[PDB]
């Protein structure tokens, strides 16, 4: 699974953790909502609430996020939006 | 252009305004982040900030929404997530 970061406003480290955590979600689950749940809850646990997650092969977004708490990236062909609301 | 509501926590009036507004978005724009931006900003403007909108043909989501400010719906073949964070 090729990891490609499209837009991030978060630390080099937290980004890597987003990828690691999605990688886990993609081995466990096939359904986007379930994959999405996995990442949100994991990121709520490790970096405090509140996170929102979007997983899909085809979406665009427009959200207002907290500074340093935003990432949009692809893992394989599945795109991932994870952010904290601003 | 077929409206199908999948999950909603908002009033049926504001729901209907979400559908009307998305329709206006899809008439004016073809690109998901643009469509999403039009909807989010119209809802910030009409119902006060902060809103977030996701638009696409394939995605799933797991978000923490504010009570009465959440809809997930299809419009024709596009799915639209529109919410305020909890």
């Amino acid at each position: 699974r090729k990891a490609v970061i499209k837009n991030a406003d978060m630390s080099e480290e937290m980004q890597q953790d987003a990828v690691d955590c999605a990688t886990q979600a993609l081995e466990k689950y096939n359904i986007e909502k379930d994959i999405a749940a996995y990442i949100k809850k994991e990121f709520d646990k490790k970096y405090n609430p509140t996170w929102h997650c979007i997983v899909g092969r085809n979406f665009g977004s427009y959200v207002t996020h907290e500074t340093r708490h935003f990432i949009y990236f692809y893992l394989g062909q599945v795109a991932i939006l994870l952010f904290k609301s601003g």
